[PDB]
């Protein structure tokens, strides 16, 4: 089926730029059809960040048509298109701006503050806890599902931009991880299928959001994993990793008290296993260097601040239910 | 070192195109400059393929700065000028033309008709190595050009792992990029393996290594563009030819002095595994009903034999010459 490619998407958009998208597109688009779908995307973005609430919606829906559509024939052209507006998002945004490079020390010690210092949302501890109704676990792990479903590909486009073969090695071995080894069966993605379907949930590999703060999420995730500054990719790579063992353990157990066996939980169990490290020479080699310092942290805390709105949506919905 | 950079690899180039290209590669290239540039390209590839040798030996070496060079900060810009040639390319290329799919039995029966047509193995290049004929200079003419060949392969299966949408067909190729990466020990990729070898006789391996090979440079131009393409089958057919369908060598390359360690890189590929048994050929199993997935994958062979043909023809002439 194709409800995730780009142009069933882009009919469904009523707005003016969905045909001008279209159209740059289309098979003999003209390189005048793409240069005005870049300029009015970017013009678009630029109004919305600027405080215009309708084009604010109109870029980001664009934005996840662009960069996360499944049709691969529109790909090329619509990542071009996706970065006329990421550098509008990236002039947008707070920056490191260091002139000069953190020792590796104050480097590591600004991670760890920026991670302490504001994983205890009250969402994750009322979920942890073991007081989530049904609905509300429901809640919880449809968006988990938006998460997982589609992270191996923006692992996959990092790998694409470590041109060091032994870098490159590293995120094979993730990817193989990730993708169920020697059997496809165990995937992550279809380990999380297999979870949802024991709570009475569908898990859509052509699942699109309608989310607003979830699309923002998704959309900073692959452009950061797509940067060719690999800091910015190496940054969200580096939070989700050191992150996901100690919450997933505690989402196993939660669940096991909700009533699913172990076998239907087993995508939370293989992550307290596997991912506790390797990938930390491609940060610790690069920290000397001030502008993937620069990238990494201006890189991290804006991950932050749309996870933390993310989050806040999520624990709205549930609270709702 | 940046000689495999692209701005350092134009500066190089004569050609007047290699101008209007480095301006934009620029930060600030704006739409009219990295338009002109496409189509100055796309014009250069045209005429070299209506026949002009010298527009067709400029446009290859431009192509492969922009297809192959290691400055990440310029790719996508520069894959974008690619595909202005790719789109040329694609257009002048003899093309199987289908009107309607053979059966999966006629689909097989032309591999095979294609497969023999090539004939690999008799190849003058392979034979001659395979004799035991090649001296110490032959081989290491022979291994420099095995490394271009190797050297970056997996970086053109991760372009069709990115390209295969299905989790389970992506699984495929994680699987097979995992093994061509040593698996659990870097040390024991298969770039890593083959360097090992190209010291053990003498030869420096270089990870910046930037062919002089006019052959060369097409076959690798080509093989970036079949995996990168959008339709698949034109990278299933280079992976299929390539990984589906090197004992010979590991023999040659044991009674000729090196040990079995430092001629491991022939050993870990030796299979006798037929190209239908592994789990691969499912990803194009699959497609064959499809006359565009077809049309594809049996262009993309047709060329593929042609590029390797004048590239195993120009090393053995090499090989001769030294
Ligand atoms: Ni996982
Ligand atoms: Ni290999």
């Amino acid at each position: 089926n194709t409800r995730n490619f780009s142009l069933p998407q882009l009919q469904n958009l009523p707005i003016e730029e969905a045909r001008i998208v279209a159209d740059a597109l289309a098979v003999h688009a003209t390189s005048r059809q793409i240069d005005s779908a870049a300029s009015k995307l970017a013009a678009l973005a630029e109004a919305g960040l600027k405080g215009d609430r309708q084009a604010y919606a109109a870029y980001q829906q664009l934005l996840y048509v662009l960069s996360l559509s499944d049709d691969v024939a529109t790909a090329q052209t619509r990542r071009w298109l996706a970065r006329a507006i990421y550098r509008v998002e990236e002039r947008f945004m707070p920056a490191a701006d260091l002139s000069r490079a953190l020792s590796e020390e104050d480097f590591q010690k600004r991670l760890e503050q920026e991670i302490a210092a504001q994983e205890r949302h009250p969402m994750s501890q009322y979920v942890f806890s073991g007081s989530a109704s049904r609905a509300q676990l429901q809640v919880f792990l449809r968006h988990q599902w938006f998460r997982t479903f589609r992270l191996y590909r923006d692992a996959a486009d990092l790998l694409v931009n470590l041109t060091d073969v032994d870098e490159a090695a590293a995120l094979a071995r993730y990817l193989y991880g990730e993708l169920g080894e020697e059997d496809e069966k165990g995937s992550h993605p279809r380990l999380l299928a297999k979870l949802l379907e024991a709570i009475g949930l569908e898990a859509d590999f052509q699942a699109v959001s309608t989310m607003p703060e979830e699309i923002a999420y998704l959309n900073n995730r692959a452009r950061a994993f797509r940067h060719a500054e690999v800091g910015w990719g190496l940054a969200v790579f580096y939070i989700t990793e050191l992150v996901v063992p100690g919450n997933h353990e505690k989402l196993y157990r939660a669940l096991l008290q909700a009533g699913l066996s172990e076998d239907q939980a087993e995508y939370y169990k293989v992550h307290i296993s596997l991912v506790p490290k390797r990938e930390w020479q491609l940060i610790a080699r690069r920290i000397p260097d001030v502008q993937f310092q620069n990238a990494f942290l201006t890189s991290l805390s804006q991950h932050f601040r749309v996870e933390r709105a993310y989050y806040d949506a999520i624990w709205e919905e549930m609270q709702s239910v």
